[PDB]
DNA sequence: ACTTTATGAAAATAAAGTATAGTGTG
């Protein structure tokens, strides 16, 4: 099985539909009655160095999907499946910051379990997805995250180095 | 490399916006 880790950028106006999608169990200590957009805006406002307002097209967070193939999870019981997602959340907390993980919500139902984890790209007083998740950082995640998971006893191959596959969705795959 | 944004105000500037790297299923 391959580790599946991929991100999507979320602006204010994407965060609303994702909060509703995800009411599922939530691994962070977030207050489950405050919206993603309000939680992240308070946090950035309360900490950013700059006195300018957050730009209207800011990436407020990088939503990572973490999962693998169906048969990988058939091999795990529910305790071990939960620890798989907690272990993955630990990797991103240690490398990007504890207080940046705004949500880590796991779907555990009809399909293969998938976690949607919102990582705020706030480093050094500055909100910038561009600075945190650049081409080199993404290469490094595809190499290093599967190695970390294997060290915790979850046997995962890294994705094909320089893979030429394109991201597909069900509608487009038809 | 190029464009959009926020700024006590630009006939202008800097910081962050645009993808990125990766597989799933049947
Ligand atoms: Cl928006
Ligand atoms: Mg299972
Ligand atoms: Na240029």
């Amino acid at each position: 099985s391959y580790m599946v880790a991929r991100m999507q950028k979320m602006k204010a106006g994407n965060l609303g539909g994702a909060f509703k999608h995800n009411e599922n169990y939530e691994l962070t200590d977030r207050d489950r009655s405050v919206s993603y957009e309000k939680q992240i805006k308070d946090y950035v406002n309360e900490n950013k160095v700059s006195n300018r307002a957050i730009r209207k097209d800011a990436v407020l967070c990088d939503e990572w999907i973490i999962t693998s193939d169906k048969d990988f999870f058939e091999k795990l019981d529910e305790e071990q499946t939960r620890t798989f997602f907690e272990t993955a959340k630990n990797y991103f907390a240690e490398n990007y910051g504890e207080s940046n993980i705004a949500y880590a919500s796991v779907h555990l139902d009809e399909s293969t379990p998938h976690m949607h984890m919102g990582v705020v790209p706030f480093e050094n007083g500055k909100l910038s997805s561009k600075a945190m998740f650049d081409r080199e950082e993404l290469k490094h995640i595809q190499e290093d995250l599967p190695r970390y998971m294997s060290d915790h006893g979850f046997e995962l191959e890294r994705g094909k180095l320089n893979s030429e596959a394109k991201h597909k969705t069900v509608a487009e795959f038809k």
